[PDB]
């Protein structure tokens, strides 16, 4: 139980022994593996937070070539005395950066790792409204666009306290599109809103009805209403989509939006838990045209892509849903990259997880990675995450799923 | 204890009893899962429970669970081991065992097919040439001038391990490869080290590009032998592409039949070492992983230059618009001459349909979503998109070590 990753392509052996500082479970039995389903999974006690803290601690001090120092014991000390006093913590600064910065390093599930250090952690633990909430949001947006030399961010409101005081961005991203279903037949903009876009109007939003309108914010600070806010539009980067071969693909009237920020997930630090907590970074290619464009259940832009590239749709075997597959994603990265917005390809983002993969078994003894969701949804087996064996398991501090927030507030 | 797979594309959820009939494991634990790790001598001892467990499924299955020629059977069966320290398989037995280790096969998409299995019972086999003939009426049948049939060779049960049947091929019909004096590779590198065997046991290679490697078998423990499958049995395909007229100027060509003969099949706790299984190729097998792997014939560049690709940016996606034409290619090759071919679109499709239906009227479906998803354009084939337990149920087909690292030579 030193266990090796061996890949396939080049025949580099791998050794993890970082698997063994796992805490929480994966879901798997001896009998069963549940590798592939996306969610295998009330306020904490105080019996329950201190082993949690001191975890958490001993890394951080352990980190910073400090283990078993005054230092270490006196904040161990300090933090034991807050938990024993106050029922809950205080997160230093500096150990809320490293906190966040390995919650990204632990993504078992994130192709885009190498970058983990390089987080730009902006403290919102100062905010107690909505309005300031969005405040905070919008220069999250504007730092992190930067004009589409795009930088990873996270923005950290208040920690839960007992549940009823819960600050939530609502939205699943900070930028996402609209989606309304038809009268007649299916839905325009985008189908994954369809609820959401509706939870807006229900809510007081009013929709231009098209097919790429910008949603609102709905921010929820210390567990009231959420309230509804437009994020200026100037700060909204978005990205016209062209072919480079096809002067017809213009008119097809895509676009799509620079940055992708996640604003759903639960940010865990030695067991304080984060319930809002959006973060950024810049796409991979194939996340928009493979699964934003192409998804059935999403734009599903594939029937009209192919018509107009005069492929025999009449057989699957002419392969007409790859060939049109692969211009749209060619004409995804073309577009990005001729408006100097950040991207990458899934070539040199899996590439660049190989050479991450490698330093963290040199520098840590291991990485914890889901080949479900490394491996691209286009090309696999071309890229050498394909080729590679990982190791899946989960460490901390980490991101989490959390409820819906809509099927929890006390509304 | 009930467990819930979802589709996240139709919504549709499936409930999984027959997980709990799984009593082998899977590598997994609750701390760490090896889902995409890709491989994770018996004495009458633990025998008659693993031929019980197998009986009362066959009984099951025909609906005589309990009567007195299951009971019967049961007795003998028993009896037959503590004299003789194994037992016989009857003929329905061992045609019930192989289609369901097929069934019971995770990693196989193919599955659809799996009661419409001939089985060929070569138990009485006793030397290598006998082997030998019963491999040609294998690949003649399975072969059947283009419109393939599945079928499955079963040679004699391993006794104790010391005079094991085994066929030294991978696979019965592969070409070879071979390694130049600089570092080039001729032929399929994938099997450079078993033609060296073939060339040290006396077969005079022709070294070239495609040549059909002869078969090595071994009978009973002994020292295995050499034998040539006549060529007017080996089916071939010519590679031509349906609109690039130079791309028959590749040379390229494959066989029809893909046919799996280094695995190891377990039906009641007997271990038949050689059981060579046949079906026919989805069309990704050749053209992703044959052609395209780097450590294969690896023929991308040449596909991607003749086709006069962008190739000095990998964001130009060259790799992945060279990869569709050249699965185009086999696809309209192998139709074009009658052979029998499915691709990844339809297969998929097919297994989605079968597992379904097998959650209907078996309780489960074992699934391994990393092997099941297709190499190329996952996201757009329907189990992308579907959630997929993974659990070991017997009979079923084993990996075995290769037997020139096992085998004692006779000389
Ligand atoms: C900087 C460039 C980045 C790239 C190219 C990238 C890429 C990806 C991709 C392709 C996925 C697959 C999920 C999907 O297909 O929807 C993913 C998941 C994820 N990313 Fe990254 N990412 C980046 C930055 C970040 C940052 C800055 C964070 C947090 C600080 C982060 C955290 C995550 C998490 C938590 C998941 C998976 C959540 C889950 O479902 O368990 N990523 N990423
Ligand atoms: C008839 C059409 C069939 C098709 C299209 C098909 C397709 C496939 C494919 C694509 C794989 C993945 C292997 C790879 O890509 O490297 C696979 C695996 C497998 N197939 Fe099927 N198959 C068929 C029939 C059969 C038959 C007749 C058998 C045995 C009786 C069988 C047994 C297996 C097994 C045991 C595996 C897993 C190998 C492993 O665990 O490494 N298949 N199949
Ligand atoms: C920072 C960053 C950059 C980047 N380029 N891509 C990212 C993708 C994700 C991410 C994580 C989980 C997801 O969930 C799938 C799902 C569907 S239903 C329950 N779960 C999704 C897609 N909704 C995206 C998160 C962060 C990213
Ligand atoms: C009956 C049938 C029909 C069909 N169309 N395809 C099939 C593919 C496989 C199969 C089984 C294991 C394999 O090995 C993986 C590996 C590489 S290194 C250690 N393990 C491979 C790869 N060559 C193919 C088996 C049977 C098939
Ligand atoms: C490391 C990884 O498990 C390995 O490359 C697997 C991945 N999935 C696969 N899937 C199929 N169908 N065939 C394969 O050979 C593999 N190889
Ligand atoms: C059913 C399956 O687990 C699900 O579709 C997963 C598969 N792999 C994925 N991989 C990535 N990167 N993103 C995803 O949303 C998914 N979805
Ligand atoms: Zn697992």
């Amino acid at each position: 139980r030193f266990l090796k990753v061996k890949n396939w392509e080049t025949d580099v052996v791998l050794t993890d022994t970082l698997h063994l500082k796992s805490t929480l479970e994966t879901g798997c039995t001896e009998h069963i593996c549940m590798g592939s389903i996306m969610l295998p999974s009330d306020v904490r006690t105080k019996d329950q937070l201190f082993p949690l803290a001191k975890e958490f601690l001993d890394q951080y001090y352990s980190s910073i070539k400090r283990f078993g120092s005054k230092a270490h014991m006196d904040r161990l000390e300090e933090v034991n005395k807050e938990i024993e006093s106050t029922s809950t913590y205080q997160l230093k600064d500096t150990e809320l950066i490293y906190g966040a910065k390995h919650a990204w390093r632990n993504a078992s599930r994130c192709v885009g790792r190498i970058q983990w250090s390089k987080l730009q952690v902006f403290d919102a633990r100062d905010c107690t409204t909505a309005h300031g909430m969005f405040n905070y949001i919008c220069n999250h947006v504007k730092y992190a666009t930067n004009k589409g030399n795009l930088r990873s961010a996270i923005t950290i409101f208040p920690q839960r306290t007992d549940g009823k005081h819960d600050f939530r961005v609502w939205n699943s991203q900070l930028i996402r599109y609209a989606g309304y279903k038809q009268p007649d037949g299916s839905t325009l903009g985008d189908p994954a809103n369809v609820q959401f876009t509706e939870i807006c109007i229900q809510q007081g939003w009013k929709a231009p009805r098209g097919r790429f309108d910008v949603l609102p914010l709905l921010l929820q600070a210390n567990g009231n209403d959420p309230e509804l806010f437009q994020i200026p539009p100037e700060l909204v980067l978005e990205v016209p989509i062209r072919h480079p071969k096809f002067d017809w693909f213009k008119d097809l009237g895509l676009k799509w939006y620079g940055l992708p920020a996640v604003s759903n997930m639960l940010l865990e630090i030695g067991g304080l838990e984060f319930s809002a907590c959006p973060f950024s970074g810049w796409y991979m290619g194939t996340e928009i045209g493979v699964r934003d464009y192409c998804d059935n259940s999403r734009y599903n832009i594939l029937e009209e892509v192919a018509k107009k590239m005069d492929l025999d749709m009449r057989k699957t075997s002419s392969l007409w849903k790859d060939q049109a597959l692969v211009e749209i994603n060619i004409a995804v990265l073309y577009s990005f990259q001729s408006d100097k917005v950040t991207i990458v390809d899934h070539h040199s983002a899996t590439e660049s997880f190989i050479k991450h993969m490698e330093n963290e078994y040199r520098c840590r003894g291991g990485c914890p990675a889901d080949w479900v969701w490394i491996v691209p949804p286009m090309s696999g087996s071309i890229t050498p995450v394909f080729h590679q064996e990982m190791l899946n398991y989960r460490l901390t501090p980490s991101f989490e799923y959390q409820p819906d927030p809509w099927n929890t507030h006390v509304w």
